[PDB]
């Protein structure tokens, strides 16, 4: 069930398109958010699945990098570091 968080508000509104409600939703679901969310705005290459090329999306604007890799999640984890209250897995 539902365990301790607290994001960032431009986070939280990422967290709802993709689905949600509230702001309380531990890192293992702002993940799996931010999943559906880029899948669901097509915010991906159809080959380079790996990499993501959110290209100006409010989602990429917040993080501050338009594009990253799944294997070299650098600047999501300095954005969530700097957003949320410092959950990690
Ligand atoms: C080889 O290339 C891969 C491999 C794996 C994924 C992958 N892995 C997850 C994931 C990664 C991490 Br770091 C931490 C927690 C996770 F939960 C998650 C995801 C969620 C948010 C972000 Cl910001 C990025 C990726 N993620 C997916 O959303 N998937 C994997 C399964 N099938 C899908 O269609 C969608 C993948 O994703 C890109 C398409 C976005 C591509």
């Amino acid at each position: 069930q539902i365990n301790q968080v607290r994001p960032k508000l431009p986070l939280l509104k990422i967290l709802h398109a993709a689905g949600a409600q509230g702001e309380m939703f531990t890192v293992k679901e702002v993940m799996h958010y931010l999943g559906q969310y880029i899948m669901v705005k097509q915010l991906y290459d159809q080959q380079e699945q790996h990499m993501v090329y959110c290209g100006g999306d409010l989602l990429g604007e917040l993080l501050g990098r338009q594009s990253f890799s799944v294997k070299d999640p650098s600047p999501l984890y300095d954005m969530l570091r700097k957003n949320l209250v410092t959950l990690a897995t």
